[PDB]
């Protein structure tokens, strides 16, 4: 009758500031957290002070599940307990269900999906509960992975091709991209159109893509002609397809390209690589799968 | 080899001060907090938000003992526990001894005597993990408990007196100014020690004032004694106070006249004071007390 | 017009959250704050470090006026500025409309009128920026002189009064909640404050007893019944809290004081035991003798 | 006299926590911050509340000049004022030595140089008082000209050349890897494929590894193991391979910024270069050389 919630998601994707305001609203229910233990044993004032080890991890783990079994075993005034950890080892979570199953609680999940681009402004901003940009990443990984998102491992049968974006890639950015009053051979960024032709010229197949809107609700393809003319005749990029941001689309650069990869580049195109500029779009290809050559510094 | 070390001190003492640093400088030690228990199972973001309740409390101690049993089996890489607690309940600091006499554990004591004065200062600035004044003064009452401190509880046989102070009760307060006339006398105060001398009650003045200086060391006495006997009226039959070098806090200067000169001369029923840290210094010790003005301090 | 708005009130009242709340939802409005300067000059930490100099201060004061007159000596899309100051000593106060005269400015008062209770409660959590009782007592002194409420100097040709209280004071406690109904008895008497109503009593003096106590009179005369027969204690009058009388300690004294004491009688002096009620006698005027340790 | 001492630093760098240590040891001395001005003035809580007008920054400059002013020009007692800003715009430190001289001041300055890695790794942990990461490079950027520091513009009548690195690059890594495990199961596909479409080309391929050349007893031992796998196993066409040396035990931002000073430089025209570690790939591009990070280089 009990349960036992399992908080799904990576550091700053809102599961404290949940879990206090479900214990406010819902008397009965109590929080068991691993980083308040961590921090506890030690004495620490700073979260980020705390260095990991097999045998403190061992004793913080023991800390859970006693606390766990004797507030459950207490009278029905007891709804549940909230284990407000990340919970992204597939190892944790079995131990959760392996412990329910023997005593008879209910365990539940509250999945806290945030996405990226968020989480990394959330965490710049955390001051001393950041954690390196790295294992974010990594938290990242076995979030989709428990969401059962797509990771690409290649299309066998079908040409081999290398992406390549216009956005501070194939075309220099000034300032925020550059006007499309300013399209002439002075925005070209050399050493990357010079790759195009390069792969071109060795069998791979040149797929641009771009994150500017197509046109107007008048006229639907009105810059993606216009963008087009630039890189097939001013740039000499000799691409075979250019697919880019529908009319009308407002979601982020982010999604918008992973949906261009999946419906029109992937069934397609066997991606050996990706050329790209901005930050978010560079971190969606290599999660994804794909391999990234970040071309500039593109924050955002 | 394995130690269950208690702190024991009131809020504000540096328990978690030194603990930090403790399990820092010496590896296997690991700490047991209730406060950071009881913040945690309520998932509170701050110290002041926490409700107190017979059901809470109960699940706090029931962490507290099973973390200790499950750190300490645990090998030679483990040195020993602190708890980091104020530990000033008799009935919690037996059940860790009785915990360790059932388990094979050493209990040692680390003590941390801050005096009244620095506890109420660090107590004031200490924002969200600030406790009431009413519990920190039942807190230093048990750190004098177990200290072994002394409590009054009268002197029988002796006369029964009314200890007085001068600056601030008997004497007003101009802004403690030069030494004094006429117009320096509290009204309503040295009224009330002509109306307990005539019922049969021994007024015993104490001050806080030097009693002179290096060539002279009984000067500011006497022009004291002359102000309290002749321009007030008070008809005392005793007036110790402050000597030569002395130059520790009101506080302690005070509770040694009051053991050395008073108490055993004297059955003290009532003392008439004005400084806060003099006021609950009496009190403390058993004495009662009547502040008759804001002496903050 | 151009304003000059000064913030009144004592710290905790409020100031700096309506302030910046109030220049995000109306554009053109600038801050200027005392606190922010002294630690600037300083490149302190935090506030409770800084040392008051009369060089300091007076540094402070001319960044004030000089950041004020370059503020409102530009374009039409400035305003008026909002000094966030407490702004209880009446000389400042004089001073920024003394500037508004010579450059043709308005000044605008923002009163911050919190109870005292709430002020202390406020200020023991205040951490860093917290202030010493005592100055924050000198400064609710200054907020009812702004305020314009009454201060008690005597009541001349009326009977000479000392003011008793029951709970905490002619009766003890059981800690921290006053003693049951039927449980008042004789062991419940705090001797040496009961002997000294007799004392005054026999002195000239008029035993006026109060009570915070709710109370029908059911209550009323239980509590009478008490502090006449059992405690011994030579009562004129009794007035206490009425039957559904919800609100502070704090504030049915004083109505109590003023309405039904006050007129009648001469108080010279008012024994209780409640800290937020010794602090009430003592800013009216009234000077307290407080009998134990009453936090709560 | 009296001094008017500027702050030279990045966001993170010391410069408050100096100044608040200074005015504590030495008496005399005042403070005067933009950000404590700027924040006052919208009454805010935190620093990246603020949002920067010209009609704001415009008051918070003259609140800086004339609170300059006031203080100096005091008693004996007044023996100078700290501006704790970060004063890297050349147009603002001028601005600060035109006033000296119009009232015949001295202006001293406190450099506050902090590495590149250490200013990132302090900007994360800032919390509430955190710059972007793009801020922090124009920042950076505004040091090394004060600083003096050199900026590639290239190197002509020298070969064009593209420079490649080891470790993440070429090979594929763990996490570095063992020198035991160097098969052909290590090399990186696309990146080795580049170096090889890149001397097809007519780019001098120089490789460039962050590895120890060797130990106490032979100093060149782990340099052979790398070129043979390098030349042989991976088949890269290199002209040159300069290296970490025997004792050098600092950072690979340093010592790969001084291979190319030294050995690099002055002998090739280098056009871009194929890093992986952030530290680096950051170190490239603020120099003047184009980087493509291959992978995540973060660490
Ligand atoms: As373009
Ligand atoms: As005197
Ligand atoms: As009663
Ligand atoms: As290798
Ligand atoms: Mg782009
Ligand atoms: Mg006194
Ligand atoms: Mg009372
Ligand atoms: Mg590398």
């Amino acid at each position: 009758m009990k349960k036992i919630i399992l908080t799904i998601g990576c550091p700053g994707s809102g599961k404290s500031t949940w879990a206090r305001e479900f214990i406010a609203k819902n008397p009965g229910f109590y929080n068991i957290n691993r980083d308040d233990y961590r921090q506890s044993i030690m004495a620490h004032e700073e979260r980020d002070e705390y260095k990991y080890t097999k045998k403190k991890e061992g004793i913080v783990t023991g800390m859970q599940f006693d606390t766990a079994k004797s507030i459950l075993y207490g009278g029905d005034s007891v709804k549940g307990v909230i284990i407000s950890d990340t919970n992204l080892n597939p190892e944790r979570r079995l131990a959760w269900e392996t412990f329910a199953k023997e005593y008879g609680w209910k365990v539940e999940h509250k999945v806290f999906d945030v996405p990226w681009t968020e989480l990394v402004k959330r965490n710049s901003k955390r001051g001393t509960k950041a954690v390196p940009i790295d294992v974010l990443r990594s938290m990242y990984k076995s979030m989709r992975e428990y969401l059962g998102l797509p990771v690409y491992n290649g299309t066998p049968g079908k040409p081999k091709a290398v992406i390549f974006d216009v956005d501070g890639t194939l075309a220099k950015m000034n300032g925020g991209p550059y006007d499309l009053e300013k399209c002439d051979t002075d925005v070209i960024n050399p050493m990357v159109v010079e790759l195009s032709k390069m792969y071109a010229l060795m069998g791979y197949q040149i797929v641009v893509v771009s994150g500017r809107e197509s046109g107007t609700k008048e006229d639907p393809t009105k810059y993606y002609r216009m963008t087009r003319k630039w890189v097939e005749d001013i740039a000499g990029v000799p691409l075979v397809m250019q697919c880019q941001r529908e009319q009308g689309d407002t979601r982020k650069d982010d999604v918008v390209k992973e949906e261009i990869f999946w419906k029109h580049i992937a069934p397609h195109f066997d991606v050996k690589l990706a050329i790209d500029d901005r930050t978010q779009v560079v971190e969606m290809w290599r999660r994804i799968g794909v391999e990234c050559w970040q071309v500039a510094s593109g924050d955002f």
